[PDB]
């Protein structure tokens, strides 16, 4: 498992405005929670702890 | 068509921080253009304007 922004498609980031819609978010890709990032490393956008492996990050490079 | 939040899967919005963010799902998807709305019907999530109409939005209930 891994902490870190969901992906997607194409290794995008979700935005987010409160931290209810990212746990939600996380939860149900199988995370232990998640909250709304404003100043990470990738900006705004949804952070999940404990996602399992499989599911895409975002990780350096373009968006789109 | 129809002006609209844009349903992420289930009956969820998008949730949003930057206009671009919500053009370019809204075009993505075949809107004709789209921006971050902060207050609304549905509170804060991407409002597109003349989405197609096979396309789903937000509607009573909850997201899941």
């Amino acid at each position: 498992v891994r902490d870190a922004y969901i992906a997607k498609p194409h290794n995008c980031v979700y935005e987010c405005a409160r931290n209810e819609y990212c746990n939600d978010l996380c939860t149900k890709n199988g995370a232990k929670s998640g909250y709304c990032q404003w100043v990470g490393k990738y900006g705004n956008g949804c952070w999940c702890i404990e996602l399992p492996d499989n599911v895409p990050i975002r990780v350096p490079g373009k968006c789109h």
